[PDB]
């Protein structure tokens, strides 16, 4: 990140 901080979406 994003919306799903730490990622991969
Ligand atoms: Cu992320």
């Amino acid at each position: 990140c994003g919306s799903c901080y730490p990622c991969s979406c």
